[PDB]
């Protein structure tokens, strides 16, 4: 339906970087620029140095002529690995020719795009990631949605959400160039305080202003919306170790004591790696591509010093409540993971990450028995004796758990150890 007004759609087709919009723009590719040959099919880019890589797509000067003064609205996937709050100045995607056009470049926790009339004046708005959400760095894939009007608003969305709107001021003499170059270029003097990547997915140019509900059907299109992804956006994956952690304990990595998996506080932010990892292991699904989908049955397996675990329910020293059971690290055969430790899994995507809930399996099939979550509880593991203790623990509510459904302690996140 707005597909009518799209002008360019960058996309690799073919292990090409090509305009599939109809409007045959010219896309020239130099230096170190890596094409993924799967889904979602992006090219990589980095701030490297020598032969850092650059793409220039240049389009049909009347094209460009008689849509850009009027009203327009830009859309790509990407996704910045290290992108840490200290993050000095770079132009990422630039139209810029004669210090007049538009760009788009980051600094700090900013993604900021600039309407650049002349050398002199230019009028922006941005995105500022929230840093306590993202300590490690907000480096998963996000949809940027860019909307303006040059007779109404500016406007930015990031993953189908508004974020910041203001009205267009008078930019007389702004001229817009037919030339995009996608190319990582440090800003001097914006605080250099250390070599990032940058990847690119779909970049499309809309010849009019998409409201909020076009923007979010386009957002839902370029996804498939039933493969679970990690937490920085990829498709999550069988097979492969990962750091399991609930969205509402972010600063908690996965140990164990005795029979059980207890949750400890994480030494610092800089990343993720600390504690056991996990490896999700498939039992039944539609689809049998090695990624993990929703209504997947599977389990987890997690080698701790140098033996291997699977994960499943346990008895307590002590009852830990109504239709409450522990999830342990047990070394146990199949038939006793298909009884105590088989999940259906189902994705669960908030503007702020890429989650699951993971719902007990009725004997590996996909009748659903609880759901887990997670909490503090007082009682013994390993060689506790003489007292209790309180351990924040992964935790099955079996039965009635109609509130929790909607409970982030539910959510759980997926971070390659990679």
């Amino acid at each position: 339906s707005i597909n009518d007004s799209k002008i360019l759609s960058l996309q690799n087709k073919k292990n090409t970087l090509m305009d599939t919009s109809g409007y045959n723009a010219e896309v020239r590719v130099e230096g170190n620029v890596q094409l993924n040959p799967i889904f979602p099919f992006d090219f990589k880019l980095g701030s490297s140095g020598d032969d850092r890589g650059k793409v220039i797509v240049t389009q049909n000067e009347n094209i460009v002529y008689n849509a850009m003064y009027e009203s327009f609205s830009i859309s790509f996937w990407i996704r910045i690995n290290k992108w840490v709050s200290n993050l000095p100045g770079y132009t990422i995607i630039d139209s810029v020719k004669n210090n007049s056009g538009w760009s788009i470049g980051i600094i700090s926790n900013f993604l900021v795009f600039t309407l650049k009339q002349n050398e002199n004046s230019e009028q922006d708005i941005n995105f500022s990631y929230d840093i306590s959400k993202n300590a490690a760095g907000y480096n998963k894939w996000f949809f940027v949605t860019i909307t303006t009007n040059m007779m109404g608003n500016m406007m930015i969305y990031i993953n189908g959400k508004l974020i910041d709107t203001i009205k267009v001021k008078e930019l007389t003499g702004i001229n817009f160039s037919k030339t995009i170059t996608f190319q990582m270029n440090k800003i001097p003097n914006t605080g250099l305080i250390t070599n990032i990547n940058m990847w690119i997915r779909d970049f499309y140019i809309f010849a009019k202003e998409l409201d909020d509900k076009d923007i979010n059907i386009l957002f839902n299109s370029l996804q498939y919306t039933n493969v679970v992804k990690d937490y920085w956006g990829n498709d999550l994956r069988y097979d492969k170790e990962y750091y399991m952690i609930n969205v509402n304990y972010m600063n908690r990595y996965m140990s164990k004591k005795g029979n059980g998996i207890v949750f400890n506080t994480r030494k610092n932010n800089n990343d993720f790696n600390e504690g056991y990892k996990i490896i999700i292991k498939r039992i039944r699904g539609n689809t049998n591509d090695t990624r993990v989908r929703g209504e997947n049955v599977l389990y987890f397996n997690t080698t701790i010093d140098n033996k291997q675990y699977s994960l499943g329910m346990y008895k307590p020293s002590r009852n830990l409540g109504t239709d409450l059971v522990p999830l342990g690290a047990l070394d146990q055969p199949m038939d006793e993971i298909r009884k105590y430790g088989s999940f259906i899994i189902q994705p669960c995507n908030t503007f702020d990450y890429y989650a699951s809930q993971l719902f007990l399996s009725s004997n590996a099939t996909t009748n659903r028995l609880g759901i887990l979550s997670i909490g503090s509880y007082s009682f013994k593991l390993g060689d506790d004796y003489w007292f209790n203790h309180e351990y924040l623990i992964p935790v099955i509510k079996i039965e009635h758990y109609a509130s929790l459904l909607e409970s982030t302690s539910t959510h759980w996140v997926f971070v390659p150890a990679s």
